[PDB]
């Protein structure tokens, strides 16, 4: 079948033999891409919110893919992005983000934990959030220049299309699979949490994603789709600009 149910309400859904989406349903249905490169390297894009979810994800990756190496790419500084870094590191993964994402995560870490913890209503989820201590990635590239990974000539392209959902949001493109992980700047129905959003910039940042020849676009939350995901996002952001003036 199309998915496997994992502990802590994680879902792992197959897109093909070498591409999976793992969804943290407990924490806002956050999507994590897991792509196995031909040379055995596993690339993970984004993260579950915290340690229990991330440990569950890594246990499943270990069991099912037995990777030679794991490379984890943070999409932005939010917990669906950096929440996995502690456990990724502990498990021997190489964690990556832009320099801005690291900076924003470090700044976010200075803020009051217990006050920001009442943002969730369930007490078990609160205790899971408070039990984790998010850290930035170990390896950093310059936001504006992006980064292209080459795993035995299999390319993974990380680029900054401009501020949208957050000032630092990047997308990850896999040209071999024509797959774009757009992350939380892909919002085909409604923009969602705007705490760090640049609504005025969002339509043009999303327009810049049209350059990718994507057959599959994976959003940070919710069902994935095709290139129309980008078009839907642009209109949703425009309506927000329209009301906002
Ligand atoms: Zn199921
Ligand atoms: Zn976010
Ligand atoms: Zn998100």
């Amino acid at each position: 079948s199309d998915h496997v149910d994992l502990p802590y309400n994680l879902t792992a859904t197959k897109i093909d033999s070498d591409v999976f989406v793992v969804t943290d349903r407990d924490f806002c249905s956050s999507n994590v891409l897991v792509a196995k490169m031909l040379d055995g390297t596993v690339v993970i894009v984004s993260s579950p919110f915290e340690n229990l979810g991330t440990q569950t994800l890594m246990d499943w990756v270990a069991k099912t893919m037995k990777p030679k190496k794991v490379v984890a790419i943070n999409t932005h500084f939010h917990l669906d992005g950096t929440g996995g870094n502690e456990i990724y590191k502990k498990m021997g993964a190489e964690t990556w983000s832009s320099d801005l994402t690291k900076q924003l995560r470090l700044e976010e870490n200075k803020k009051d934990r217990i006050k920001a913890a009442e943002f969730y209503k369930n007490e078990d989820l609160k205790r899971r959030i408070l039990s984790s201590h998010p850290v930035p990635a170990d390896n950093v590239f310059d936001l504006k220049q992006g980064k292209v990974f080459s795993f035995s000539n299999e390319l993974v392209e990380v680029s900054f299309p401009g501020p949208a959902h957050s000032p630092d949001n990047v997308v990850v493109y896999f040209p071999k699979k024509k797959l774009l992980f757009g992350g939380c700047m892909i919002k085909p129905k409604e923009l969602g949490y705007l705490g760090d959003a640049n609504v005025k910039a969002w339509p043009d940042s999303a327009r810049r994603l049209k350059k990718f020849d994507a057959k599959i676009v994976i959003p940070g939350h919710g069902e994935w789709g095709g290139p129309e995901m980008v078009n839907k996002t642009i209109k949703v952001a425009e309506k927000a600009v329209g009301e906002m003036r």
